[PDB]
């Protein structure tokens, strides 16, 4: 079966419930059932088939609030359902995946930078705290490459970083890793062909577009290509082996801009533009809805 590009939530103006599906292939944008509650901020991953969306903010009119919420959403069945809450509200979190569990890293909620990490298990719908980073980090890239949890960049409240650290799940502890060349939070960062790729960000002063990448055997952090676009608070995702930017802020405009990273030519194209601009956004891959 095929795989969609799934974006969920967002900000433009204020929070977004919005779940679409991407279909690199076809073009299309496909309108799925909405987020139980508007958020931004969330990051978006993909365990046994089914999208999390985690933690992030709801900006409302009527007020704003930090969530630890943990939603599912099938898309056999086109439905959302709600999961046991983080110990705490996570905005501007970021999530990898390890051994089939959620890992929840860093974000805010109100004024407090987290450095605290915890897991989730789904076959038990329970949370759990593991040791905390070495760094306070809100607007953190997280990625995982051989079963590793790396946390990248982010803002401690006073300083955006370009500094990275990895956990290791079963030592249960951080350690410092080479720092990326540029500083950078909400930037988006994934893996791809066993590399970790850190994509755009703001370093509080521009927003970025240059991109680079971790090779874990050299331990050195290597400029690609740069992004077409300058873009903080992207979703990005990985796809039949192309990288996929999606949305973002660029100190002006709210993009709704998609470009696509070919690692064979070292190439960035925009393939598509989303329905409408937004930031903040969770992405991740799984299978099409049925119907
Ligand atoms: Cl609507
Ligand atoms: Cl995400
Ligand atoms: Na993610
Ligand atoms: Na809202
Ligand atoms: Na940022």
């Amino acid at each position: 079966v095929g795989r969609l590009i799934y974006t969920a939530g967002g900000y433009f103006r204020q929070s977004l419930s919005y779940l679409e599906a991407y279909n690199p292939s076809d073009g299309t944008w496909l309108r799925l059932a909405d987020l139980q509650v508007p958020r931004s901020g969330l990051a978006g991953c993909v365990v046994g088939g089914l999208l999390y969306a985690v933690g992030g903010r709801n900006n409302s009119p009527d007020g704003n609030t930090d969530s630890s919420a943990l939603d599912c959403y099938n898309p056999m069945t086109n439905q959302w359902s709600p999961c046991a809450p983080m110990s705490v509200p996570r905005n501007r979190i970021g999530v990898g995946v390890i051994d089939g569990h959620i890992y929840a890293v860093g974000g805010s909620h109100g004024c407090i930078h987290h450095n605290s990490v915890e897991r989730y298990e789904p076959e038990r719908d329970e949370w759990h705290l593991v040791a905390p980073m070495l760094t306070r980090r809100i607007g953190v890239g997280v990625a995982v490459l051989n079963r590793l949890l790396y946390a990248v960049g982010g803002f401690d409240g006073t300083n955006r970083l370009n500094s990275a650290e990895c956990y290791y799940p079963e030592r249960n502890e951080w350690r410092m890793i080479t720092a990326m060349n540029t500083i950078r939070s909400g930037a988006g960062v994934c893996v791809l062909h066993n590399c970790i790729y850190a994509a755009g960000g703001y370093d509080g002063q521009d927003q970025l577009n240059s991109v680079e990448r971790y090779d874990v055997a050299t331990a050195t952090w290597t400029f690609v290509a740069p992004m077409k676009h300058r873009r903080s608070a992207l979703g990005i995702t990985v796809h039949q082996g192309r990288i996929y930017v999606l949305g973002g802020y660029d100190g002006h405009t709210f993009l709704d801009s998609v470009e696509c990273y070919d690692p064979d030519t070292d190439t960035w194209s925009e393939v598509t533009r989303m329905t409408s601009g937004r930031s903040g956004v969770g992405v991740a891959v799984t299978m099409e809805p049925s119907r």
